[PDB]
């Protein structure tokens, strides 16, 4: 593939929270084939942050992924041309963050473009009051819809005092190859294990890894023969 | 007031719906305290619309609302420092609407900067499929909470085939003047009428029309004197 | 019509919150055509409820509403057959209240059925701490769908500390009566302003009042003739 | 422990979807250590059921869950005391399925009773139709809230057509003995895979089979030693 063993990638992130104005330029690298990556944001405008980073964790990369069972690779198909992905998080609490995203491949590394918009975080809560633990890990369905890709997952950020704040995630991909030109794959799991490695400057730089994994429902046998 | 009889207004809107990119650009004028607005909105980029205008129809004005039974009007005070709203409004058929605006006074002259991300909008449903009716009127209840005022909003768009897609609405409207400064509104509603009174050209260009009025319950009597 | 000015009605409520068993019984009256009515309920049984009363107050009386603007009346024209009603409220916290309910004309009498099911409400949240204020008057939008009458409406709780615990009303109104034998009502609002009169005994028995009312947006004026 | 390699369980169901009572009877057994059960489920009132059976799946049985990585469990911990769960099933497209129920260990059986509210399924949607295919496995999240155990999960029921009716379930798991007689689980993942085996007598009689697995996300790697 024009994927390399070690594939760098580069990703720019603009977005208002709450009527908080910020931007983000990022660099990182991963293992596409073993499903593993790490990255460094750096907040170059309207840092520090005046709410938990993490919120923004799952719109820093899915050409990292680890497919078994044979389940097609939706999105390393894509390449050249790229693909995109929307999404809505919504948030138990009320707050809700909305990212539209653009990958493209420009030369040997991968290049993110990123807009968010996120509002309603109840001002007393763990985000804006910035006090989150870490992501769960994260397990997301996805299935072939309107000839693209839908996904849902729900996740949760454990916080202080054993609180577990959870959130739903609507997201659709699409490649920007026709569909007639892809194997689209059938309905499966997809783990996602996020992890922020280092806060290295406190809301202005952080070094996030991500595990993540295309699987079956391994654990529960089916006497169907059903995936 | 800064605010004549008679006040005109400028916005300029940007914005990805379902991975469709677009721009536009509106005038219209009305009366702010008889809370009635018209504007013609112009696609410049991304026309025509390849979704109902609609969705966009509460995206492209508080200044103009009626306060009746004394109810103290936030918009209004909010100048010369004007004001923001964001918003993500949920669809039944699971599309998502997220917007984040900025209202300044300019001169004489009001000015909107909108920002918009859509996601998850069914290729099959009345959106996309650009097969919608009109909006009933909404009615949205708001309330202060973390010194700011929230909005909630069940909104209907009827469509053919005697169908109703309604959708939820989740707003939050921030002063750029400080809440101590402020006289907030105690719990009221905020009747919006939304009517598009003309496809100038189909998917490019649309003339709106909306009249809307803050109050409180009047037609259900209280037997302990609350609004 | 079988209604008379002043109407009775009796009630029979059983349900779970929460793991909680209850069994509720109640009297009252009311002005069919006013739209005004009053009843005591009495819990005989898992009293003292351990549970703010309130998230119960809907599930009690669509037969005493104040239509205008000559809206069809679904439920006086469902007599002598009656209607049922179902609905599960959602509560921004996690909650859950599901009810079903039977509506019988029995002699000069109206006679409510009601199974209860409510879930997931926090511990520490203003209901289970049983430490809510009261309810703002609510707005549901009602309007037919697969011959039936849908409602949707979302109510707020104030609660002690200037805070509103809101909720989200999903409703299915249905006639005991075919639909060919009934006047359908277009798309309208239905106001209801339910106020606890008297805790004439802590967590074990309650003065209810509610007035409702069928109308359309008259405080917005359309242009199009529009209702 | 008290429960046999082979543990049969008898289940009494009663509920009410979109105004349709009914009455359940079923009996079955399973491998409670190795996550396997099956049971016959009958409509004894109200069949043929006038919806699709399987918005019923989930309301049919948690001490049969294969438990891995040395996690504790909850529900066996519960016996000879028992334990009861609480549930509200939202679907994508407007359906609410509420059910309560009681586990207790009576002898050398378990016995299930069950209490359903379900409403506003479109009566065009698939379930309303009975138009359904079959249940993706699905995975829920299961984490300790109040004392008690909270869960969630993402479910997809395929349909006719290619499409899959997700919904998410909001659950509480409530054990009969005190928490401080328990060993409470940390956060983790558990994998319900139904099948409905067969379709003995359409609407009346079905044959369910379920495999579920209590693990962590063992396909992701850690890096953090997080489980």
């Amino acid at each position: 593939s024009l994927l390399t063993e070690t594939m760098p990638f580069k990703t720019t992130i603009e977005g208002t929270v709450n009527g908080h104005c910020f931007k983000c330029i990022g660099k990182g690298e991963g293992n596409p084939f073993e499903g593993t990556q790490e990255m460094k944001i750096e907040v170059i405008e309207g840092g520090p942050l005046p709410f938990a980073f993490h919120i923004l964790s799952t719109s820093c990369s899915k050409t990292f992924i680890k497919y078994v069972s044979g389940i097609p690779d939706y999105f390393k198909q894509s390449f050249p041309e790229g693909f995109t992905w929307e999404r809505t998080t919504t948030y138990e609490d009320g707050g809700f963050l909305t990212a539209h995203q653009d990958t493209s491949l420009d030369g040997d590394c991968l290049v993110y473009k990123v807009k968010i918009l996120g509002n309603n975080f109840p001002a007393d809560g763990p985000v804006m009051q910035n006090k989150v633990g870490r992501w769960e890990p994260g397990t997301e369905i996805v299935y072939e819809v309107d000839g693209v890709l839908r996904g849902q997952s729900l996740m949760a950020l454990k916080c202080p005092g054993g609180r577990h704040l959870t959130c739903h995630l609507h997201t659709t991909y699409r490649s920007k190859k026709p569909a007639s030109a892809l194997k689209m794959p059938g309905f499966h799991f997809e783990d996602h294990r996020i992890e922020i490695m280092e806060e290295v400057e406190k809301g202005k730089c952080y070094k996030q890894y991500e595990a993540a994994v295309g699987r079956y429902c391994d654990a529960a046998p089916s006497k169907l023969g059903h995936n």
